[PDB]
């Protein structure tokens, strides 16, 4: 509260890399002057290494795992693009043109581009846009959590993702009055915004399955394909 509080800001800090286990060793400050299938692999293979990790961190969020089996893989499924970007967002330094994976690995902006074509721009603009709010750890790991913890069609027991939404948005409420109501508007704002952005991500995996250079990793075509509501 109290605990749960905590135990959300444990369970974001575990998901994540350390300051110290950054790693720049393919960083390039300066990129060099037409996608090819290198970008596309390293597109895929970006979007994969979060897979693990959501997961892992979604089961250490209180009364998640309590949810039924079917609900846990329909609510992971829905909102993985969406806590690929918002993390990413939050870790990324957007006034460098950094991209921080989850991985630890840093990135320069035009390292990516070619892979994730101008949905790499939308997501540092987010990003910016994010950093600008100054959202510390705690209301942070509130918001990641409310992302994955939503309404969703064909979930089992709607109810109890709803009372434990209103557990975490009480969390949430509760610590920006602590620390500081329109801030809270303002935070909770980023959830549509992420989701809009999420589209522009479904639209790039939609041009590359499109393309076939190399084809997405069965478990991001399956995301893709389930998170197609036609």
């Amino acid at each position: 509260p109290a605990n749960l509080l905590t135990s959300l800001v444990r369970a974001h800090l575990d998901s994540g890399p350390s300051t110290a286990k950054l790693d720049y060793s393919k960083f390039q400050e300066l990129v060099l002057p037409k996608e090819d299938a290198g970008d596309v692999q390293q597109f895929y293979d970006l979007l994969s290494g979060s897979l693990e990790v959501i997961r892992k961190w979604a089961e250490k969020i209180p009364g998640f795992a309590e949810l039924s089996p079917a609900d846990q893989d329909l609510l992971l499924e829905s909102a993985f693009l969406e806590l690929f970007i918002l993390r990413l967002a939050y870790r990324s330094k957007p006034g460098e043109g950094k991209l921080i994976f989850c991985s630890g690995l840093v990135l320069h902006r035009l390292q990516c581009a070619r892979g994730f074509g101008d949905w790499i721009d939308s997501i540092l603009a987010f990003s910016r846009s994010l950093h600008s709010l100054l959202v510390d750890v705690p209301a942070f790991a509130c918001l990641s959590a409310l992302v994955l913890i939503t309404d969703r069609h064909g979930l089992q027991e709607p109810r109890r993702v709803e009372e434990l939404q209103n557990r975490i948005a009480s969390c949430l409420k509760e610590h920006v009055a602590a620390v500081a109501a329109s801030c809270l508007a303002r935070l909770l704002g980023k959830l549509p915004e992420l989701r809009t952005l999420c589209t522009q991500g479904l639209q790039r995996i939609f041009y590359l399955k499109l393309e076939d250079l190399v084809p997405p990793p069965p478990i991001i075509d399956k995301i893709f394909m389930d998170t197609l509501p036609f």
